[PDB]
C-alpha cells in the first residue's frame, strides 16, 4: 500500500487505503 502518502481531491490513495479527512493522509478504513 500507501500509508501516510499526502492526498487530497486530485491525489487519490491506493487501492486498499483512503484519504483521512483530519489528517489528509492515506490510512486504511
Amino acid at each position: 500500500g500507501c500509508f501516510g502518502y499526502k492526498c487530497d481531491y486530485y491525489k487519490g490513495c491506493c487501492s486498499g487505503y483512503v484519504c483521512s479527512p483530519t489528517w489528509k493522509w492515506c490510512v486504511r478504513p
